């Protein structure tokens, strides 16, 4: 009954500039937002999420496997909840996961195995972890925030986490075309088939949305008209 | 309506092999291999075990987070495809599992980070990860007993040498009398204080398996027999 919809998109791109817009337009929307966004600030997940994401900025190679595990799980959870939790007695309703366990694993994880951050062992014992767990939150929809890396740059140091200062425009780059082959050319093979034919959706987020956002819902509700 | 039954033991008590001899005395008695036995023996767990399981003899503080989240999970799924391809029309089916979850856990990994071989944010995240993966997907895996097959961790050492797998055989000592030491702790004291609630009312059987049992048996299985009852 639920729709499920994430939000995709590059860091700093707009996914949470998105996201707060969008939960207060109704009642019936709500959001869940990205745990590893949360982690850059405390319980158990806090903490931990705290360390891991330092150590992954120290040594990638040494934490990745860490970390891609423990943001999916964090994420697996929190999604799960709001499902079983909320929307409940709302009329139309519709969850807006901020990034999702396709992200976790198709852009983010994968990215690291391609920049050697994880061996060989480590991606595939991943993906049997990531393959078993899910198949046991699916989704009706994808909105993709598309912006340049250049954008991104800039954002990152609108907000100031200083560690994302030192993120590179070839790190962006490379996450970068990492979406659009999954989602607008359609064409990153998956192992979730459903995902071949799951309804998407894309926005340019490049000009400033912050003060003029009703062009870009108001194709988010044609979006949701066909679902 | 299977009913579950751990066989937890220090390193070369002889699980493997009494797990094998109960399998044959009975059709309602079925058995999960503990998974990285069979890495210390193929698949793409096996691929992974034996590389990850060799990487972890190599290097163990790099590893050792890797490698229990890994075999954790791989239990898991042994003992549901056991549980559901095992035993159903059988009318007292028993399944004895190879080592636990639990043992996974308080045993194996909280010695990894008693040793140093997990920093706490590790020893934190597998943890964490254990409680959810086991109350999102392991729900149907309780243990209804326990079967601690207690020996001496000089006994554990002598029975080493004969098993005599190559990347086995430079295992040390003081391991052993660790690891008796957390089996003690746990399965006879019982002052390891778990989160899992029921742990606290479900019975152990403990036997003493410091005599060669492998042709001489009987009084083993009487006792099981006696206990599986009292189930
Ligand atoms: C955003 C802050 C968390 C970090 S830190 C990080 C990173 C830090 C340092 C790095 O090199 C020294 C690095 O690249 C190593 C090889 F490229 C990646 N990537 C990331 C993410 C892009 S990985 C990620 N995985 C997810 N599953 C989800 C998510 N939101 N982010
Ligand atoms: C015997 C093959 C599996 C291995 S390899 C290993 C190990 C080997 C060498 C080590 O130091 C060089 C080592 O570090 C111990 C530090 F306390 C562990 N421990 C083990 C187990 C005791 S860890 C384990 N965890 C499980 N959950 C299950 C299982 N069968 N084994
Ligand atoms: O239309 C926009 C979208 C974003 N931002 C700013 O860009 C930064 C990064 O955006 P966000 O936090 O949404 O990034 P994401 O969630 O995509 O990582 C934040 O400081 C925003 O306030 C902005 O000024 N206008
Ligand atoms: O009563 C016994 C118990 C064990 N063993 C031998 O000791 C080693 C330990 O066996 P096993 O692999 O069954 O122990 P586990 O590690 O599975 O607890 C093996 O070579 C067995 O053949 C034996 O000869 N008699």
């Amino acid at each position: 009954r639920i729709k499920k919809i994430s939000i995709e998109g590059n860091i700093a791109a707009g996914k949470s500039t998105f996201v707060n817009i969008l939960k207060q337009l109704s009642e019936d929307w709500e959001v869940v937002p990205e745990p590893v966004a949360r982690w850059s600030n405390l319980t158990m997940e806090q903490k931990n999420g705290g360390n891991v994401l330092q150590m992954m900025y120290e040594k990638p190679e040494r934490w990745s496997f860490t970390f891609q595990t423990y943001a999916c799980l964090s994420r697996i959870r929190a999604q799960l909840a709001s499902l079983n939790g909320k929307l409940k007695d709302a009329e139309k309703p519709v969850l807006f996961f901020e990034r999702s366990v396709y992200s976790d694993r198709y852009i983010f994880a994968s990215n690291l195995y391609e920049s050697e951050s994880m061996n060989e062992t480590e991606w595939t014992i991943y993906q049997d972890w990531h393959d078993w767990m899910n198949n046991q939150l699916e989704l009706d929809g994808i909105i993709y925030l598309q912006a340049t890396p250049e954008t991104c740059l800039h954002r990152i140091y609108l907000r100031g986490r200083n560690e994302e200062q030192g993120i590179p425009l070839e790190y962006l780059e490379k996450l970068h075309y990492k979406h659009e082959s999954w989602l607008l050319h359609r064409t990153l093979k998956t192992n979730f088939d459903y995902l071949q034919e799951v309804p998407i959706l894309t926005l340019d987020v490049n000009e400033d949305f912050k003060d003029k956002y009703e062009s870009l819902v108001e194709k988010v509700k044609e979006f949701l008209s066909t679902l």
